[PDB]
């Protein structure tokens, strides 16, 4: 990791049951939606992205009002759709996990 | 303000000097990983910190942030949606 | 807080109703002893001292084998007993508490 | 490894040069203001410990991520002693600024 340090934390319930895929090599891939709001109630999404052993474990004991800590790392990726689009994920690979809470 | 927790945690380097129009700095910084990969982050700080950036902050700086996420709609010329690291309320950013 | 950064994120659970007490002007301070674990078991406690509107809060709902999350900053104190030094994760200015 | 997330987040500057002995000890001190400055025990181990042995000497500025651990010791007097520091261990990491 050159260059400074990339990383969220988050703490939220998910507002839809796993959506777990399996990409091509290796299947494991878990998306989920969480939700995190305040007061001063604004409240905002986030797309998170599970692999491997975290797709699973989300897969098997996530469902949809489950609260969950995440630590992962912020992405944007582009895409051209069916018409440039761009993504941003928090998406948890390396030094990031996952928790039940 | 509870029921979940939105922070992010950032260092980095910045693309381009701060854009700032208006109390409010829009600033891009590099974050790279190996195993290259640089990655984009679309910064946005207000008031005070807003300021500060536009007066220290030049395209080289690096610094240290601490914001939440925001994704906010919008519609073009022609409905997309942008999602930044915004510095509010107990948020921060500092030189390194 | 110029110069360098001092932050912990906590989620653990209280090993023990939380120890509220008033100090002078002003009471308001809650002492709570997190635990966090890591299996692969070994668990660590860690002391944590809340303030104003947090301490009431932690004493009003907060109990025993409650979870919460705490990002706050470290302390290390010093105080001879009848040389001794105290660390701890307090929860003043950007710091939060949150029961899961 | 489950059952909480205990996670420490530091930025600052080096006191002394690095202490090693595969195992850095590096102490950090990050201020405050409303001066007030506060001393850290961090302590490196392996790779890390060799890279900080190797480019940190004492003024430079760098980014920590580890756990908390207290560490219980007797003291020549026999006396129980705690010792809480910051250790840089499985997912944590070190960098220099």
């Amino acid at each position: 990791a050159s260059r400074g340090v990339n990383k969220v934390i988050l703490v939220g319930n998910l507002g839809q049951d796993p959506e777990v895929r399996y990409m091509p090599n290796g299947g494991a891939v878990a998306n989920i939606t969480l939700a995190t709001s305040e007061s001063w109630e604004q409240t905002e999404w986030h797309r998170v992205v599970l692999f491997g052993k975290l797709a699973e474990v989300a897969s098997e004991y996530l469902r949809k009002g489950s609260q969950v800590y995440i630590e992962g790392q912020l992405r944007t990726r582009k895409w051209t759709d069916q018409s440039d689009r761009y993504t941003t994920e928090v998406v948890v690979n390396v030094g990031g996990t996952m928790q039940m809470l």
